[PDB]
């Protein structure tokens, strides 16, 4: 909040971009072991995505697209934060989520859009993550 | 403003201690490990799952954990150590007993993912969790 | 700011009707009672008790209540009417059941003095609360 | 946001009522007087003078006042009728005292300008001072 | 802090008018309906569906619906007319479009359930969304 | 809620001058029972005397002089408002307080200063006075 | 806040009066209008444009409006009726200017749609904008 | 900052027991010095008193009694607080305070009330003390 | 948090960078330094001469300052390169004047105390002030 | 806020006393060079002056007076701080300020007072003085 100075600071919480290429459950429990309070960050406001965005864009390195938190754990398009927070915002690209081949439950952020519009992807995948904290 | 081996929440720093302690020996070591410690209270029913998946992940162990619940009077009047108001409650099936009228303090069941409480015999010996002010 | 026939609640104002509607006409009595209402929502463990101890003293008939939860989509993905989160629960036992593929509407319980909900048929006629901004 | 008869205080409103009643009647006249109301609690070192004045101002008549502090369990086992914590104490030399044997319920003494509590007998008939959320 | 017919959200007061009217003239009405009212600007995610639900239940016929949002510049530059920021867009499936460079106020479309915007020719006669600040 | 449209708002509470001439007791009195919450105004920064000075000089009907709630029930210079708040501010006239002739232990404005400044009076003199409420 | 035909704006209320004045005898009627008004003050940037707009709508007749800001030192030390601080300006270009013809009082300029100020003689009777403490 | 590790933070205040044997004026300028802005600790509410109790209690190496900053400098019951805070609380223990043999007027905290009662004393005396520090 | 060796003002902390950059590297660069990192914005009257004090007496040479507000698109519309709105301005006598149309970028004006603005040439490498978030 | 240890917090700012002796033109300088966003100190509530009042008197090494950030620039009555803030508060020394020879423009604390009232002296004159700071 009090965040280090090699975070993000943003509405109470810190971020912070990881280029090792994890898939979404991999990453996911690497950011809780990273510390206490730690998950895939969640979203909540129009503001904050392109702030998120640049951020990704200025000190992501590499092209790899970029987990996030969000889940269909139950593969019926009820999506959930990892940090238990509230579905209380979306920002999907054009024509996502589309479930392709029904093998996507887990979300990225799309490099094309800036790492600004989410895109429903296949858990394996391995990717970049962003994490938040509590400090 | 925790320590970053501490878990915020709500003003206040937690962490899991893995040694195992009598509740009394546990609230002493919390009181005594910094100024203005206690045995975690809990209020809101929005703790009792981040507390759960805290502990899941940094319990360096097995067992069950202490929290500063105890039933002093011995009539169900379940007071907080840390002095604070008892305005929540998440109790685990058919609790609290009293089984054999030898339980008075309260642990979090690992079978429930540590999200629900169950009261068992005081001296009993288990791990516990603390609640600092920074 | 809120009037005198009404329970103030965290900044939020409800009120107990004792009209029997089905879930959809209760809600829209609400929704149309005054710009910024909805059946009501809840979100404490606190809210709880105070919501059901205002109904058992000016709730007239043993009737239950609605309230602004249902399943649109009819799996299980309960929403509230006002759009606020989904993050308190207070289920009665063995709640909630789906009986019969015909219960998607949340009522509370008269006889758990109305603390605990149930899933019940839309159709049904009950009681309801409004909550409303002012 | 308190009516002009009525005392502000910390965030609540604080009336009160010279009609003589047992302290059970006095709790239901306030719950029914208005949604969000029960016999007052005190909270604060502060708030016992405060009300003190209030009462030895606007108490039209010469009797005793109950507030919602009593010993449901009937065993030195104290909690306010509003569900609050009970964080405070203000008694009396020589209280509580169950003098007798049935002094469960709590009134405000006229010989300390209405600033300290006295256990008296639940069905005795006494003024009473409500407190309520506007 | 707003009357009844109104409908209050973070901090100020909207209401739909069913007359209908140009963009500037619907501006107008509001600035002297009384002192500190403009046409309604938008700022959050969160903001949209719940003016979308308002004016649905209390939009007296079927119309689109102007809000406070113009270019002046007639280049896409934006700007509502109570001066704040522009920080928020909620816009329609391929607008903003300048269709025929005649298009620079901006109406809530009914086909989307009032939640998302057009750019539209400013004389159109639309009902419109007052923001009054009491 | 807010003060009625004849009072002065400052700092949470509301002001009124009252120009019915009464000893400081029967002052006092006459607030405390003018509505719950109500007391003989409590000055406690330097910049509500100027607050209260040009009030008085626009809403008051006369030239006597003004009580407020200080009080030195003990007879010894400890002075005491009588909403129970902190004397945490003096704002006394030239020579003050003085104890004249060991009578003066109530608290007036005075006049000459433009009603900013204090002065200890016999309890007994008959002035306006100022309430001070909570609604 | 506010009455509800005045400007709210940043905790006071504004409310612009169409006859015609002397400065002097402006201040002193804002001041016996209501306890805790004067002549308005001016300490943003972004106030100006929203009183400027204010009075462009409510303004009837024409004329200079005035504003509580003089120089009773005769230099050019500007002090404000209310006693606040001197911490923000807008003149219009060349201004002040000491037409040393009674040139101290401080008045709008509708050339500007009344958000710069203008240094012009005390006795010259102007309309006027009141600040009020509701 | 907002308190050191071996300090108590309560109600944006630090506090810290000295067992060193003191004075009381002496205590007082100890704390003065140990850093700006510190005086002998002052209380005022109710809630107070307890959670100060259980931290001496526990920290509390000696048994002595231990000095607050809270005396009597006019010798007439004019209670007053080392920090020019308001004597707005109470917690005085039984039969007290009785200016003993009109010796006493210095306040301390009790052993047989668990710190949680307060004694007006002689201010020569020998206790451990309370600091209170803005950090 | 805000390092001892940076200007603490409304949140966000401000420092002078003496090496000559364009103002395209002079973003570039603050983005890179920490996260949160942008060429300053400036929203109040009284922000100005805060930042003009600030530089007069920690910046090194003579060199004009720049800051983050830049013509996008090159038609006097000017925005923040940290997304916050146009809300205040500050421009020299004469200013702006898209000199040669070959001036779209803004900086602070030495000769002014560094308190008013100036559009440039957007490559004439100037110091900097950057404004970021700890 | 986020006061070093050898400063004093007060109302959000920190304070502190230098010893050596400096002009008013220097002095002021000196502070506005040790750190971004420091100027002499600024007085706004009667309750700030006995708090700096007793800081100083503890941290002084030496008998001089002190010197604050305020100043008759115009040469007419019209004092400014140093830092912009509005002059809210005055605490003038007894039949002070006095342009004694009209020679003195600049304020200092006296040492006679316990460095709580105010005296107009002279610019040229070397006296100690206390900082103000944002952190
Ligand atoms: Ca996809
Ligand atoms: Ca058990
Ligand atoms: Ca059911
Ligand atoms: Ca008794
Ligand atoms: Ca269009
Ligand atoms: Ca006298
Ligand atoms: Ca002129
Ligand atoms: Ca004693
Ligand atoms: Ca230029
Ligand atoms: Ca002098
Ligand atoms: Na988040
Ligand atoms: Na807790
Ligand atoms: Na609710
Ligand atoms: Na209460
Ligand atoms: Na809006
Ligand atoms: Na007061
Ligand atoms: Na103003
Ligand atoms: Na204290
Ligand atoms: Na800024
Ligand atoms: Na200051």
């Amino acid at each position: 909040n009090n965040c280090p100075q090699d975070w993000l600071p943003m509405n109470g919480l810190c971020y912070k971009i990881f280029n090792e290429l994890k898939a979404w459950k991999d990453a996911e429990m690497f950011c809780r072991k990273y510390k206490p309070g730690c998950h895939l960050a969640s979203i909540h406001l129009y503001g904050e995505s392109p702030e998120i965005a640049e951020y990704i864009s200025d000190y992501h390195k590499g092209q790899s697209e970029v987990w996030i938190g969000l889940c269909d754990k139950k593969k019926d398009f009820s999506w959930e934060w990892t940090d238990r927070s509230c579905t209380d915002y979306l920002s999907w690209d054009k024509n996502q989520p589309d479930h392709y081949q029904n093998k996507e439950f887990c979300v990225e952020l799309v490099s094309n859009t800036g790492y600004r519009l989410w895109n429903d992807q296949v858990c394996e995948s391995k990717n970049a993550f962003l994490c938040q904290c509590k400090f």
